[PDB]
């Protein structure tokens, strides 16, 4: 991150923004972008240094310095982001040269923000090649009496491709695709292959009989322990646990339970999981929050987020998300876009209004697309 850069970059911004652009990116009002932007060209920043509004006519920090700086401050900022989508794009390129090399097709383009594999009827009619990794079966360890559909198999492969990888995975899915179904049949196809947990499910409380219920239906062969109740409960849960009396292959918990309190926090530490499944974990698309530092600083080997919604053209989102699905980021202290989550948006500016944001919120969205994966009702009926 070179100074000289960020000086230059600065100076051709100042002399390039619109004022509502300029009150968009610095927060400050349009009556001071619309007098900044009125005092250029600007020859060099000191010139946009020496700004100041007029003292009253008779009937604590000057204009020029303060947006010079929140700008350096920004552009430091964006620079961030942009390292943060550029490893994105390699990563996802790996992702996208694995799912080539099995030999099957995608419906949608990055700039939608997503894969959308839907069926792999080819691989049906002429076979899976030697060279290729799919699984067209569904895993031995899944139950017997309940069919998977095409686009799952699909699912857990893609699941089983990212986790290969050593990344992370989005699985975006249209409500009622049985995304919890998908989940469950990827950990029988980690079972088949030997690799049996512990891992984690954290999911709200309006959700768990239905996690239980699924458990027990779908691959009765995972041994499930429920890390719900009383502090007392809790604790006589953790007691029984830490002896290791009977190893299990999935734990379930709430949002609450895995990350309010001291006690449950170190526990969920100690279990050292592989996968850890956030089911709805739109926590995860604000990086500013307590509950988000605590939801990522549970050790795990592999981050599996579900959700309804496709990823939405907010910056703020992305870079929680891009901390989410890029390997050791999150252990980085990304200290530089800290700015950009203290500019609370008003109706005279929004930073992410302002047009630089913009230009990243596309190029992220476009390399975070192999790292989603989401089809639709009309597109699986």
């Amino acid at each position: 991150i070179d100074t000289a850069a960020l000086k230059e970059e600065v100076l051709k911004y100042m002399n390039r923004c619109s004022t509502q652009d300029l009150a968009d990116m610095t927060g400050c009002t349009l009556a001071e972008a619309e007098f900044m932007v009125a005092k250029r060209p600007f020859p060099d920043l000191e010139s946009a240094l020496v700004v100041k509004q007029p003292r009253p006519v008779i009937p604590k920090t000057p204009l020029g310095p303060r947006l010079v700086g929140i700008c350096m401050e920004i552009m430091r900022g964006y620079f961030v982001v942009d390292a943060l989508i550029r490893q994105c794009e390699q990563l996802g390129g790996k992702i996208q040269r694995g799912i080539e090399a099995w030999g099957l097709s995608n419906t949608a383009t990055s700039d939608e923000g997503e894969t959308s594999l839907v069926n792999f009827d080819q691989m049906k009619s002429f076979g899976t090649p030697a060279n290729s990794s799919f699984i067209t079966t569904p895993p031995a360890s899944f139950s017997p009496d309940i069919k998977l559909q095409d686009y799952q198999i699909i699912g857990i492969n893609w699941l089983y491709l990212l986790y290969e990888l050593k990344l992370a995975g989005i699985l975006a899915d249209e409500m009622g695709l049985g995304k919890t179904c998908q989940t469950i049949a990827f950990f029988s196809l980690l079972m088949d292959k030997n690799i049996n947990g512990p891992h984690l499910v954290i999911a709200p409380a309006s959700t768990m009989e239905n996690w239980l219920r699924e458990f027990a239906k779908f691959c009765p062969k995972l041994k499930i322990e429920l890390y719900y109740g009383s502090q007392v409960e809790r604790e006589e849960i953790r007691e029984r646990i830490n002896s290791n009396k009977d190893s299990y292959n999935v734990m379930l918990t709430t949002y609450r339970l895995a990350a309010t309190s001291k006690a449950d926090r170190l526990f969920l530490r100690n279990q050292k999981f592989n996968v850890c499944v956030y089911d709805e974990g739109h926590y995860l698309k604000n990086r500013a929050s307590e509950r988000y530092r605590h939801l990522m600083s549970i050790p795990a080997d592999f981050r599996v987020l579900l959700t309804g919604t496709p990823l939405q053209n907010n910056l703020k989102e992305l870079i929680s998300l891009l901390a989410f699905i890029l390997p050791h980021v999150f252990d980085y202290g990304l200290k530089s876009l800290d700015v950009i989550f203290t500019m609370k948006k008003s109706p005279e500016s929004d930073f992410e209004r302002a047009l630089l944001s913009e230009q990243r919120v596309s190029r992220a969205k476009m390399m975070m697309a192999p790292f989603v994966l989401r089809r639709k009702k009309s597109q699986v009926l």
